[PDB]
């Protein structure tokens, strides 16, 4: 269960963190030298005795050092400056434990996160947006504040043992306390309290993923729900995840307040019992308890969290931790970073024996084979999803062959030159999420504000007629879906967001043409005149448009065959 | 700023949150009345005069009512029991807490949440989902673990006022520390470290915020963004929010920890100069100073809690509380449950001087007047969105009018039988987002497993022959939006989605046969000869499709006009 852990955390972090096991044991012993001084300086302050007395402190009277009145303003100065040096080293040493909470928690989160954007595709988009978005989130908080509190069970329980080495090893009645009374109520709470606290646990995480994953699932669809309306659709699906996550997290965190108070009341009562047993022969009173009640009531409140965040982080390092570093050893250990290489499209490119498909999965191409030279425009009339949105995408740079090789120009471009050839094609999706910004944005996507690209691309897009109608122009909002950027604008800022990598495959990969019938009309002299230096790829199942195409490669079952 | 708080809060968790301020305030006098008897029952147990002494303890056992024995065992009994009945009240006084907070988590914000669903289609349409989602989850939590430390700073500071009531009104000497020391302190912290800490909790707010919106505005075009797959892109976006959550969430939880590490600095400091100030003939000492110490240091504790849940809770108040209450008076105040009436569409449909827009907004139809019989098939060749996607939802049954009214059967059909005539039509999207299920789901979705009515319409769908082509069939996992659930596959599950609720206004409010071109041909067979019962609306700026349809408007600039 802890290997997930220093999995997790780079070498970095673990010699950080390793550190920090060293300044909380060790400013124990600080906050049980300056804090033990404490019976001392009372004992020896009524009355000004005790010097005379016992054979330490006359022999220690003996020094000749002094008196009675400057030891007490150099033991109060060197009291008050253990206190501020105790202080002083509790700035850092309670200002690094949310370095490592907080910093795994926005760091390690992050990279982990993005790190599933080296993955192929296939997989990436064979999972639900709202699983991803759920787990990136969440979890995090969760694990992050989960595995701070998991490094300060060992402190306390170190300066517990380092407590009875000295106040219990030593004292030999407050030994036997001390290994009969910490251990009664170690397995009072670690094995009753424990069981039903890591169910509730588990129970309230996949509680929470099941709520945020559908309230995300009623989300991408605002409108059907909005079609009926329902007060039953929406108040009933949403009060499963809210009587869910309501009754989860509020029987979590009662049944997580259950061990202080247990803790607080074993201490009180395991006082009354035994101190009823003994009742028929004293005759004395002493101390000897007050020390030793103390300190367990304070290593009890010191191990209560231990305990607590024991039976929380069981909880929450099953959950992600696995799901989150598994998931990075086949989608980081691909496509990264081409692979000390590159090719050149100065020929032809070539399919030759395709043959692939799904993870499941089904074989739909099987053996095929064309070429295409660049500039051929060529378009595929097939099945989509079956067909087109399979083939023409197999055909880019993404989803490794089942069993193909794919040539630009004879260079077996496979998952080598990838990078050098994925960062070398268009798309443009008709259909494009966008996301609400400014025309503009995005436009240029990741490139720049480079304006002469910028504005020459814009009316290059057959669209300057509808920017220059706009607002505030280049600069207008989008919303986001609708947003006026539906088809006619959508996909003029689509064709555009094609046109701001510039070279060199313009795949259709959507609509023939959005939406509009005068769009394959009017953007055919963007299509036609203007991308007349390239090689485009057509998504299409229609007429029209493929008016100036070359090869039509209609893939009927099972194989395709450029009828033209 | 504590008025949002009793504005979210209704009736029923007033009332149950006003009650326990009584039961924290009334379990302090418990806490300081079973806890302030220790002193008592040590002082009269060495050793065993006491009683022989003192006119209380004089007059008390002259009542001659026992020795010193039996007085042991009944007072250890009732000490016990008040320890007891103080942890049997402790549970059910701590366990209300995560009721109260997990609560309203899990019970007011989902209420609020849904309760976006009254609100008009048009502005839950201008709002970007992101924000929507980012705000719904962490404010929540957050808000719920702020409103949860904020009524136990009252409870402990009555219990301070009842504690310096007795210890310090009473005591003289401990009267003016007690107003003196702990208000010395109360102007330390709760001005100079109150302010920054605001400052930081609202930066972190804005920060949490700003990733959120950013990762989600990343996730849903994952498709570009592996187009140049860059981890420029990926990497330095994604570290933004990293860093910046990441200094914010440490600097926040750092400077939290602040408070309670300068409340002990200043006890132990003061307590040093209160012993090191009178020290020049000492010589003799007493009491007084433990007790006053020991209780300015419990206070001091549960009011340092007190100031950073202030601190916090003050920079998560302003964050949601408005924002999420604000919005529910022009959104649930609206279409909510028709208005005690409905309609029937036995005769036409006019629209009759249109004249609409938007809160912007510039108007688009200008005194707009068309009609139509139930059964007409009317097609709109205007542009979408601003013609087709607009006209056919405000028609619809969504977005008022501007100065219009729409007559159904000459009832005037406003925002009164809405929701009698909204459950009334179909939709079909083409461009569907579909959720991660099984084929059947969503097709039904939110009807049932009608069986009888889910074969027929999967028959009715021109999709029997990919159906039963599929593995699980009708329960074949719909990868995401496909994988394979293609646009042949969407646009049938969505005519589908749209048969499953029959009657009676078939839009089409997408795309005309989706994709695929044999689609106008072979779902024409569906589109013409089954759906030759109502009235069907289309969104077609294509042609072929509207083979069989009676009117044509157009909307040129800047009216339409069924041209035909």
């Amino acid at each position: 269960m802890v290997k997930k852990l220093f999995f997790i955390l780079s070498k970095e972090d673990k010699n950080f963190l390793f550190f920090l096991l060293v300044f909380s044991v060790f400013v124990s012993f600080i906050e049980t030298f300056a804090i033990s001084l404490v019976m001392p300086f009372i004992t020896l302050a009524s009355d000004f005795s005790y010097f005379d007395r016992n054979k330490y402190l006359i022999s220690l009277k003996e020094y000749l050092n002094i008196p009675v009145f400057e030891i007490i303003v150099y033991f109060g100065v060197g009291l008050i400056v253990f206190y501020v040096f105790r202080a002083l080293l509790n700035a850092y040493y309670f200002h690094l434990l949310a370095r490592f909470s907080k910093g795994r928690k926005h760091a390690i989160a992050y990279k982990v996160f993005s790190k599933f954007l080296n993955i192929n595709y296939e997989k990436f988009t064979q999972k639900n947006q709202s699983e991803i978005l759920k787990s990136i989130t969440g979890e995090v908080y969760n694990l992050s504040t989960m595995i701070s509190s998991f490094l300060l069970l060992m402190s306390e329980i170190f300066v517990v043992l380092l407590l009875y080495a000295l106040m219990l090893l030593i004292n030999y009645k407050i030994t036997l306390f001390l290994s009969i009374f910490m251990v009664l109520n170690a397995f009072i709470l670690v094995k009753i309290l424990s069981p039903i606290i890591k169910k509730a646990g588990l129970r309230r995480e996949e509680a929470m993923k099941n709520f945020f994953e559908i309230l995300n699932t009623n989300l991408n669809n605002f409108k059907f729900i909005k079609l009926k309306t329902k007060e039953d659709g929406v108040l009933s699906l949403f009060k499963a995840q809210s009587e869910a996550f309501s009754k989860a997290n509020i029987t979590n965190e009662s049944v997580a307040a259950v061990p202080r108070i247990y803790l607080e009341g074993i201490g009180f009562c395991v006082l009354v019992f035994i101190v009823v047993f003994l009742v028929l022969k004293n005759e004395s009173d002493i101390s000897g308890i007050l020390s030793t009640i103390s300190i367990f009531v304070l290593a009890l409140y010191r191990l209560m969290p231990s305990a607590n965040r024991i039976i929380t982080s069981y909880h929450d390092l099953l959950y992600y931790h696995s799901s989150l570093n598994i998931i990075y050893q086949n989608l980081r250990q691909e496509e990264e970073n081409l692979g000390e290489g590159k090719l050149s499209f100065n020929q032809e490119l070539k399919i030759c024996n395709l043959s692939f498909g799904y993870e499941g999965k089904k074989y739909l191409f099987k053996n095929l084979n064309l070429n295409i030279k660049k500039g051929e425009k060529i378009a595929f009339i097939g099945e989509s999803g079956c067909g087109k949105s399979t083939l023409v995408d197999l055909i880019i740079g993404l989803l490794k062959p089942k069993e193909g090789q794919i040539l630009i120009d004879k260079q077996e471009l496979n998952a080598s030159n990838a990078k050098n050839y994925r960062q070398k094609i268009g798309y443009i999706p008709q259909n494009i999420y966008l996301f609400n910004d400014s025309i503009a944005k995005n436009i240029t996507f990741g490139d720049a504000v480079d304006e002469e690209k910028l504005n020459k691309v814009i009316k290059q897009a057959n669209l300057e007629h509808f920017i220059k109608n706009l607002p505030q122009g280049v600069q207008t909002k989008v919303g986001d879906g609708g947003s006026n950027l539906s088809g006619g604008q959508k996909q003029r800022i689509a064709i555009a967001r094609a046109l701001y990598l510039e070279p060199e495959i313009l795949v259709l990969d959507q609509a023939t043409s959005a939406l509009d019938t005068q769009s394959e009309a009017k953007i055919m002299d963007e299509i036609y005149k203007i991308s007349k230096d390239k090689t485009m790829i057509i998504i299409a199942h229609r007429l029209s448009t493929i008016t100036q195409c070359d090869k039509v490669y209609r893939l009927e079952h099972g194989k395709l065959k450029e009828e033209k």
